[PDB]
């Protein structure tokens, strides 16, 4: 349980903030362990239409850093930790940060396997090879709709020499959603260490009932193209693409 350095609520918003009332996101970083956040998923939950939208930020979106300059959306994490990523995703998409979770490799394979694995439909031979040789041989995944351990959604959603980064932050968003329609069917905290999150066990539990029932989930996606000066790639957001993802999270969050 960190405490953004921010204070009580995202300075983001005009209202005082009510989590039980209002429609919030959550900001999820998963990191590969010096350690470096190579995931990050921002998902907009609107409360009045029970409905969530995904967002995989790319890695190498070439974003102002506050503090340092355009660089590197991931470099945000290596700079300042979680308090700076926080600071990029508000100047970016102009909308509040309400809640963020830090997770490693650990976590999200506990989290996996206490849900009796999660359903992927498996559908390219080419990240069936690529995943083969990126755990030499530990996983091997199934074409077909198929329950994954941890250790294969891990592997799943790490993967990427086969296909580029966005294909692997559309994997990642896939997975999500399944980690979600897999806690639905649930019954009714040894993760420490592993799973940081800005908010109490006692508040995500009130969120559960919420986040398992929702009527739509949706998945967007900042388009740009690659921006190479000298030797180093950046991927340049499309500003009209941008501009519509930001008015549509926006609305979605009520400012
Ligand atoms: C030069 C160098 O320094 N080294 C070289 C080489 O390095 C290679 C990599 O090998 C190479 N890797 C690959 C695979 O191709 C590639 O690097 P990469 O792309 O950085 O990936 P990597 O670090 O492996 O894994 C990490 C990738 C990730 C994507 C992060 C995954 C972490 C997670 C935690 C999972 C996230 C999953 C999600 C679905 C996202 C959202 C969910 C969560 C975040 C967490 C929990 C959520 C919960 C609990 C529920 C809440 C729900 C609500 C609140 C609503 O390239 C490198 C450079 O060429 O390594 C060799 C030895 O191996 C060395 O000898 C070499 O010298
Ligand atoms: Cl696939
Ligand atoms: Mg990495």
């Amino acid at each position: 349980h960190v405490s953004l350095a921010r204070g009580e609520q995202s300075v983001k918003r005009i209202k005082e903030f009510d989590p039980g009332k209002d429609s919030f996101s959550v900001l999820l970083l998963g990191i590969d362990a010096q350690a470096r956040s190579d995931a990050n998923v921002l998902v907009t939950f609107n409360r009045k239409e029970k409905t969530a939208k995904m967002l995989s930020i790319p890695r190498d979106a070439y974003v102002n850093i506050p503090g340092h300059g355009y660089d590197k959306f991931t470099h945000a994490h290596a700079y300042g930790g979680v308090d700076l990523t926080v600071k990029t995703v508000e100047e970016m998409l102009d909308i509040p940060v309400d809640y963020v979770v830090e997770s490693n490799f650990t976590a999200f394979e506990d989290v996996v396997n206490e849900l009796n694995g999660v359903k992927v439909t498996v559908k390219s031979d080419k990240v069936i090879q690529q995943i083969k040789k990126d755990t030499k041989g530990k996983v091997v995944l199934q074409k077909g709709t198929h329950t994954l351990d941890g250790e294969e959604a891990l592997a799943y959603v790490r993967t990427r020499k086969a296909d580029s980064d966005l294909l692997r932050g559309q994997r990642q968003m896939e997975v999500l959603s399944a980690i979600i329609d897999k806690s639905k069917s649930l019954s009714s905290d040894t993760m420490g260490q592993n799973l940081k999150m800005n908010l109490s066990l006692k508040d995500a539990i009130g969120l559960f009932p919420f986040i398992t029932s929702l009527k739509s989930v949706e998945s967007i996606q900042l388009t740009g193209y690659d921006y190479e000066p000298a030797g180093v790639y950046y991927f340049k957001l499309n500003q009209q693409k941008l501009q519509e993802v930001k008015k549509e999270l926006q609305n979605d969050l009520g400012v």
